[PDB]
């Protein structure tokens, strides 16, 4: 069968500190006082959770309340725990309280309020140097929270929150986010479909920290290419065949072969033969100003299919292309 896996940083973390840091069903909530958040609007409603904007009246400040909706509470209790875990961590977004909603009847997560500059503005509009200056910020809160024992498993666009005005970043949806245990066989259903590793689409169960590398990277080549998604698959199958179009089909081989995966034969039709294609290929006159040999040698380093190949990210945070950056 497959042959295991570990990440070769932070493997000891969980077995180093005292159970109740990992053990989150054994955790007990401290509930706070519901009548404190006053909802003053709705900002969206997701599969698990109802968001609103929200004022504390203790202090007159704003919040989010995000309401959860009641499926399974073992992923609530994971979901409070890290929060807990990671609080005040550099650029983790605050859990400032735990209540019970009223009306729904089940937990409601109080957050700090970011006044976050809009996605799409900050897609079109971010620097060579403001991307390099925000993926630095980036880097620092995977570090810790990978360096705490755990993964997110969810980085994209819409869960990295930006004030451009403060700059100011925060790494939000902890609701995927897991404990990090050697030997460990995680479920492969994580992550949006342009974001997910390969580990992820030929359904190897005993990933780690990495995955945020490789979804990190994905954020990165949309960003500095002006390609958005950058692996624009139709489903989770066409998603490994875009990859494989751009890194080549023979590492992809290489990579299942070590880990002595059993391919979905699904793949056999679709698959097809493809060479890796050069970084420069995917340069051209609208995207010229982001890229730099830099950027490319970075982002070369995060795609690579092989889990255990990436960049982590602390060597990340020392590579050439955050040279420029303001330390
Ligand atoms: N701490 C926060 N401060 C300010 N706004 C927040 C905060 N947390 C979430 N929001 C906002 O709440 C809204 C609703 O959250 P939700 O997760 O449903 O949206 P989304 O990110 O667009 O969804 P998806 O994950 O499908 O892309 C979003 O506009 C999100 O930016
Ligand atoms: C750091 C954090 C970010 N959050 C959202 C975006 C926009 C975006 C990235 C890829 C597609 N859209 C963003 C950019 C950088 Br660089």
């Amino acid at each position: 069968g497959p042959v295991p896996s570990r990440a070769r940083v932070y493997t000891d973390v969980n077995t180093h500190r005292p159970s109740e840091y990992w053990d989150y069903e054994s955790h007990v909530v401290e509930w706070g006082n519901q009548d404190d958040y006053q909802l003053v609007r709705k900002l969206g409603r997701g599969k698990y959770s109802e968001v609103f904007e929200a004022i504390n009246i203790t202090n007159n400040e704003k919040v989010v309340v995000k309401i959860l909706k009641p499926v399974a509470a073992a992923k609530i209790k994971r979901e409070i725990k890290i929060l807990e875990n990671l609080r005040g961590g550099p650029n983790i977004i605050t859990l400032a309280d735990i209540v019970k909603d009223p009306v729904s009847r089940t937990p409601a997560l109080v957050f700090e309020h970011v006044n976050n500059t809009d996605f799409k503005q900050l897609y079109q509009t971010l620097t060579d140097y403001d991307i390099r200056f925000y993926m630095y910020e980036i880097l620092k809160a995977l570090d810790y929270c990978h360096s705490m024992g755990i993964m997110h498993r969810d980085v994209k666009p819409h869960n990295v929150m930006i004030d451009h005005e403060h700059r100011k970043l925060r790494l939000i949806d902890w609701g995927l986010a897991e404990f990090y245990h050697p030997g460990q066989e995680y479920n492969v259903r994580v992550a949006s479909r342009y974001f997910k590793g390969p580990e992820l689409l030929v359904d190897y169960q005993m990933y780690d920290y990495s995955l945020d590398m490789w979804s990190l990277g994905c954020m990165l080549a949309s960003m500095i290419f002006r390609k958005e998604p950058f692996f624009h698959g139709h489903d989770n199958y066409d998603q490994l065949v875009r990859i494989a179009k751009v890194l080549g089909t023979e590492d992809l081989y290489d990579y299942i072969d070590k880990y002595n995966i059993e391919l979905d034969p699904r793949f056999n039709d679709i698959l097809g033969r493809h060479s890796r294609k050069r970084w420069e290929r995917f340069v051209h006159s609208e995207n010229q100003h982001l890229v730099s040999p830099e950027a490319l040698d970075f982002l070369d380093k995060l795609l690579r299919y092989d889990h255990q190949s990436r960049l982590t990210a602390r060597e990340a945070m020392e590579h050439p292309y955050f040279y420029t950056v303001v330390k």
